[PDB]
RNA sequence: GUGAAAUACCACCCUGGCGCGGCUGGGGGCCUAACCCUCGGAUGGGGGGACAGCGCUUGGCGGGCAGUUUGACUGGGGCGG
């Protein structure tokens, strides 16, 4: 890689598990981006893709505005805004679509679901964070 | 742009691979000091050796032994029915 998250990667750590609230707040700073930073935050989940009855859809827009679907492999992306948004203002947005995915969680589904979130950017690291606190 | 998928820095995952480490399971070899055998001698020497033996536990083979079962009707009983 460069020295763009080798500067980057000694604040910020992947190995000791990590909340949301506390480790939200560093999302536009650990992009060093030229240009336009759209954060993603994902986690996969223990259902398997192999049978399509335990699948999950929609779309629900995020009420900040612009600016999900699990994949065959069985994990989940989906964009959350565009540079806009601030640092501190995420813990808010940081749990709001988080409690979306739940409710269409399947019922046969087996397993611990949100199994690791890190909070990360189209630009950005691995690190712990907490799906809950 | 004629394949529908886009060839960026990323993370999060699939599949096989090596790499280190964490808990590790399995194999081999050598050693002696437990244990075993032995030695005119021994707090020692030689041999076998963590096997074997012995305890607890597992499943198996098991008339060598043990306890028993092996029906009634019936022109006697069995055989047949
Ligand atoms: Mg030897
Ligand atoms: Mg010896
Ligand atoms: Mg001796
Ligand atoms: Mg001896
Ligand atoms: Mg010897
Ligand atoms: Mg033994
Ligand atoms: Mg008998
Ligand atoms: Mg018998
Ligand atoms: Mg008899
Ligand atoms: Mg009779
Ligand atoms: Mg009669
Ligand atoms: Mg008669
Ligand atoms: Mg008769
Ligand atoms: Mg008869």
């Amino acid at each position: 890689h460069g020295k763009r998250y080798r500067a980057l990667l000694e604040k910020v750590d992947p190995n000791k598990i990590y909340t949301i609230d506390e480790a939200a707040h560093l999302v536009k700073e650990l992009a060093t981006a030229k240009f336009d930073e759209t954060v993603e935050v994902h986690a996969k989940l223990g259902i398997d893709p192999r049978r399509s009855d335990q699948n999950v859809r929609g779309t629900v827009s995020l009420p900040h505005g612009l600016g999900f679907r699990n994949d065959k492999t069985g994990a989940i992306h989906a964009p959350v805004g565009k540079a806009s948004f601030p640092p501190e203002k995420l813990a808010d947005n940081i749990r709001a679509f988080i409690r979306a995915l739940e409710a269409h969680k399947p019922e046969g589904a087996k397993g611990t679901f949100l199994r690791s979130v890190y909070v990360t950017t189209t630009m950005g690291p691995s690190v712990r964070i907490n799906p809950h606190s």
